[PDB]
């Protein structure tokens, strides 16, 4: 359900 | 032809 | 989550 | 008896 | 000469 | 590129 | 609801 | 095209 | 009792 | 559509 | 996604 | 001790 | 309803 | 001397 | 050198 | 996706 | 460096 | 589908 | 010279 | 621990 | 209905 | 490319 | 009658 | 749908 | 010694 | 590094 | 009675 | 298309 | 395109 | 006489 | 007709 | 990436 370019680090 | 990281349900 | 009769060009 | 393209969430 | 998803009653 | 429930003629 | 004597073609 | 009970002749 | 050029439908 | 002695050609 | 006591007659 | 038809999201 | 060569892409 | 593309009725 | 629906009467 | 009666020289 | 009890859809 | 530290009692 | 998640239409 | 679409020259 | 020495290119 | 009635002496 | 690299996609 | 002389890098 | 995609008549 | 349609004289 | 290198297209 | 005595060098 | 003494960790 | 980890293009 | 020590990348 | 006549003494 998100964009796709994520960085939960 | 669209962005690339999408959510369609 | 969406209607159902959709047109993704 | 209803529309035809429907998502019941 | 119609065309489309339809709901008669 | 066009809608999806069309009547041509 | 509906009856008859119609044309859906 | 037409539809319904009719009476020709 | 009519007569002549005609189209139906 | 139409129907008669439509000489054609 | 719903309370639940629903009726689609 | 709650209703019974619940939508725990 | 219509007539011709047609590039319905 | 007609031509093109015609929808004759 | 021309289009291909021509009607040289 | 083009007209149909063309003269690409 | 995040909590630990998560829902990543 | 939630946080994760829940106590339905 | 570019990322990797591309879409050449 | 970084984005994902990078150009380290 | 035309001359007779034509060059339909 | 020409008419048709030519005379190259 | 054309230069050559040409792309009729 | 593109030119033909490209340097995808 | 010239362009490479040329049209000489 | 460059396009593709070149003529280094 | 003419040059010798002429174009009659 | 052209004269006849041409000297593309 | 970079120095040489790197430590992507 | 120079560093040792270099990137001469 | 150029220098000689060039970079056509 | 560079000219070509260098003297990295």
């Amino acid at each position: 359900g998100f964009g796709g370019n994520d960085n939960f680090g």
